[PDB]
């Protein structure tokens, strides 16, 4: 027993196991949905296109695991600016049934100086959500985003404007997670005192399972080791599973 | 009899489809502006759901709102999951869809099941009906083949609501025929729902010569009047080279 192994297990149970892919299809979700059922315990959720939403409900559903929430994602992965499109699409991830829908912040209108379409673009699909009871996270995409004071005001933005979680990347880009990035965005969290109601997400090339436990580590630190639980930290990762069993013997 | 005054209306009433794996929002755009074509626009254009609200913004900026955008759903499999297809056809219409293309459970009906069926369609027109979204219903005629099943999954069809029967989703091996189009529009003429009731033709409909002849059927059981955009579609794509083509472009 090892804090490797402890840690391995708390980040698999966080997971929003994820494809996102261009060559998607029903069989490699229905994959995606047997592999969220671990021998280990079953990952938080699933991150999948809206259009796969309906067949994973019915693999999950048929496979016992009915309480592996289904993620997806809505102005994506450009994060324009247009409200009208970002909601149309966050309303119909609503109508396939989606449990949380990431949304991206319009992060290139906020870096020319638009601070208020990505508080109306945010407001508008927390909204839609919020009268289905489905969880928004936003997208901020930091590695487009580059600067720190870019980083924080996005974050604040998209808090203010309601969303329940904020995530690092869309992974669409070159650059997604990392360590700084991840590190000020819980520091928005903290700074604003909104630790109980928003959760964070580190997204994109979190591949090991010492990469999983350097982003844990943060949020033990700024939260405390019991802060970072299903509704308050999520992984957005896809090979991460397989390095995560395997620190665990599997 | 003649080529050039076909391919005008055909062309006019084209649902101008992109159904591809590697559809992205570029060639969708790239789409739009092929359906404001140099001797007018198609009646509709037809993609995946997730293309419809930037689809609507391109034909709204181009100056062709009047365009309609026809999607698809249950697509392209036509399982006999209704939650499932009603799921998606909801998503269709929160997304924009001015019309939806369902697939009709066809292989439940080769099986024996007749209900099925109907409550798919009945569901999904529902649902459209109250959006003022226009249904259409593929039956997929190359995998029924049969003459008496092709009757009557398009008599449930009609039974349960469709505004439009299609013959084929374009993903099988035997899309239109003009031997399947025949057998549905007699369908159409018998129930005399052709007031109420499109045919679409889809798939493999590649040149203005294969369109001449969809069309002289409709002609030949409704009269040359019957087939304007809300009772006749093409389901294609590349026919609209081959349509401008023979107009001279
Ligand atoms: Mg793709
Ligand atoms: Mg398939
Ligand atoms: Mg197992
Ligand atoms: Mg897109
Ligand atoms: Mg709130
Ligand atoms: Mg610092
Ligand atoms: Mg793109
Ligand atoms: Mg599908
Ligand atoms: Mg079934």
């Amino acid at each position: 027993m090892t804090d490797l192994k402890a840690s391995s297990l708390r980040a698999l149970k966080l997971m929003d196991l994820t494809t996102l892919k261009d060559d998607d299809t029903d069989e490699k979700v229905i994959a995606l949905c047997h592999q969220a059922k671990t021998p280990v315990g079953n990952t938080a959720a699933i991150c999948i296109y809206p259009r796969f939403i309906p067949i994973a409900r019915k693999t999950l559903k048929e496979q016992g695991t009915p309480e592996i929430r289904i993620a997806t994602v809505t102005n994506f992965p450009h994060g324009n600016d247009d409200i009208d499109i970002a909601l149309a699409e966050t309303r119909a991830a609503i109508a396939y049934g989606a449990d949380e829908v990431d949304v991206v912040f319009p992060y290139r209108a906020l870096m020319a100086g638009n601070e208020q379409v990505g508080f109306d673009l945010v407001k508008a699909c927390k909204e839609a959500c919020a009268a289905a009871n489905v969880l928004l996270k936003v997208i901020i995409e930091t590695g487009e985003l580059k600067d720190e004071a870019l980083i924080r005001k996005a974050s604040e933005i998209s808090i203010k404007a309601g969303a329940d979680f904020i995530k690092t990347s869309t992974g669409k880009v070159a650059v997604n997670a990392t360590p700084e990035s991840a590190r000020i965005m819980m520091e928005v969290i903290r700074d604003m005192g909104v630790e109980k109601t928003v959760g964070f997400k580190p997204a994109g090339g979190v591949r090991t399972a010492e990469d999983a436990q350097k982003y844990l580590a943060i949020a033990d630190e700024l939260f405390g080791a019991d802060w970072a639980d299903a509704r308050h930290y999520r992984f957005g990762a896809s090979s991460l599973l397989a390095s995560l069993l395997k620190a665990l013997g599997h």
